This record gives structure tokens, C-alpha cells and sequence, in this order.
């Protein structure tokens, strides 16, 4: 029947549900390669493509968007696997083509659509080498907004003493999610630097795929998740906290766990967060 992935067990995401607070009424934007509407597992609230070849935002294909969907809100029911806020009204904000990449702009449209959408908050399971002035403009504009926005630090490793840390999740407005092993060991590929600020599970995250199926990948594009996820929880219990709040919250009630250099500030720890 259904398995609760460790991953989401390992940011004490269980222990919300049994309060009653699984994300509810939290709007959450998946900004990637779309989510396949015909998973079961899944409950899509909403959604828009901004790649001008691949119009539709519920056709994912590349399946990274559908494994980190998952992550965030697999359903609570008799199969698949269970995400972190299985109650969460998931939005499909396709910018990543088949081959998966993207343009700037269409990421720069996804956020711009994410915010007249009045989303609580984005997932950025993705990122580039360089930044630009536009980028950072629109995700200044998100978190100016109200929004809390996630994204991957990289999985780029380490280089001696220079940040590997990607954009968008180099910008300071952005929360930037490094990965952790089951052992809190961070996982090799983890990028690091400064501006990486916390530590979520990223290898073998076992979650959804295209065409009614299931598997498991690595990465940092998997350990964002569990953190937007995360956000979702802290919303359905405090309405009104706003994504100062629930960023400070989640930063300062961290599992401490080895040079912030390379943990920013450690392992999520949704319960403590949550209040
Ligand atoms: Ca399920
Ligand atoms: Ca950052």
C-alpha cells in the first residue's frame, strides 16, 4: 500500500500530522518541468507553462517535476509514497522543458505568474552557474511579495574554499537547500558555500514519476522539496505568520550538524519549526 518515505520522516514531518497540520489551504508553486496530472498520488490545484514549445504545464516530460512534486505533497491514501504537506494545493508552473533546461525568462515568468497567483511558496529545484539582474529582480519581487521561496543549492561539491552555491539559490532572499544522507552526513555532490542555509535529505528520495509509477533519485532538486513542503506545514498551523517568520523559524530550530560552510545551519526540523 503506501510507504512514508524516510526522508520526510527525518525532518519530523510525521509529527505534524499527528496534530492535525498537513499544509491545508497552503498554495504551493512547483516552478520545474510540469507535474503528469494522470499520477494518483497527486492532487494538482492549478498550473501554467512558460515554455513556448510545450504549452501544457500537466504533461511533465522530464519526470523531474513529478519526483519533486511528490516530495512536497504525495497523497495521504492507500498507495504510493506521502509527501511532507500531503494537504498542500499544489500549482504546476512549467519552465523547464523535456530535455531540462529552461530559459531565464521563463523562469522569470513562472515567478511573475506565482506571485499574481498569489502563491505562499515556490520550489526552485533548479539552478545555473550565473545569475542575472532580471532574476534576482523577480525573486526579490517574490519574497518582497509575501512569498517563502526555496530553491537547490547546486550539486556542484566543493572547490577548496569557493562557493558552489547556484543561482537562484545564491541570493540571499532565497533559502538555499543543501543535502544530507539518512546519516546527516552531507551528501558529495551537495554544492557549498556561504550563501547554502540549510540541510534536507537528497539521497534516494524515493517519490513519484510519470505514468503511475514511483523511484527514487539524489540530488539537491530532492532535499529543496522536503524544505518548501516544510513551509507548507508551518503556514497551516500559523495562517499569519509571514515568510520572515517561517524562515527564521525553520533556520533557528535546525539539528546542528558541522560547518555551516558546508550545513549552513543544519537539518530542518519541522516540528520544532512549526510551533
Ligand atoms: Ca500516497
Ligand atoms: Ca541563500
Amino acid at each position: 500500500a503506501q510507504s512514508v518515505p524516510y526522508g520526510v520522516s527525518q525532518i519530523k514531518a510525521p509529527a505534524l500530522h499527528s496534530q492535525g497540520y498537513t499544509g491545508s489551504n497552503v498554495k504551493v508553486a512547483v516552478i520545474d518541468s510540469g507535474i503528469d496530472s494522470s499520477h494518483p498520488d497527486l492532487k494538482v490545484a492549478g498550473g501554467a507553462s512558460m515554455v513556448p514549445s510545450e504549452t501544457n504545464p500537466f504533461q511533465d516530460n522530464n519526470s523531474h517535476g513529478t519526483h519533486v512534486a511528490g516530495t512536497v505533497a504525495a497523497l495521504n491514501n492507500s498507495i504510493g509514497v506521502l509527501g511532507v504537506a500531503p494537504s498542500a494545493s499544489l500549482y504546476a508552473v512549467k519552465v523547464l522543458g523535456a530535455d531540462g533546461s529552461g530559459q531565464y525568462s521563463w523562469i522569470i515568468n513562472g515567478i511573475e505568474w506565482a506571485i499574481a497567483n498569489n502563491m505562499d511558496v515556490i520550489n526552485m529545484s533548479l539552478g545555473g552557474p550565473s545569475g542575472s539582474a532580471a532574476l534576482k529582480a523577480a525573486v526579490d519581487k517574490a519574497v518582497a511579495s509575501g512569498v517563502v521561496v526555496v530553491a537547490a543549492a547546486g550539486n556542484e561539491g566543493t572547490s577548496g574554499s569557493s562557493s558552489t552555491v547556484g543561482y537562484p539559490g545564491k541570493y540571499p532572499s532565497v533559502i538555499a537547500v543543501g543535502a544530507v544522507d539518512s546519516s546527516n552526513q552531507r551528501a558529495s555532490f551537495s554544492s557549498v558555500g556561504p550563501e547554502l542555509d540549510v540541510m534536507a535529505p537528497g539521497v534516494s528520495i524515493q517519490s513519484t514519476l510519470p505514468g503511475n509509477k514511483y523511484g527514487a533519485y539524489n540530488g539537491t532538486s530532492m532535499a529543496s522539496p522536503h524544505v518548501a513542503g516544510a513551509a507548507a506545514l508551518i503556514l497551516s498551523k500559523h495562517p499569519n505568520w509571514t515568510n520572515t517568520q517561517v524562515r527564521s523559524s525553520l533556520e533557528n530550530t535546525t539539528t546542528k550538524l558541522g560547518d555551516s560552510f558546508y550545513y549552513g545551519k543544519g537539518l530542518i526540523n519541522v516540528q520544532a519549526a512549526a510551533q
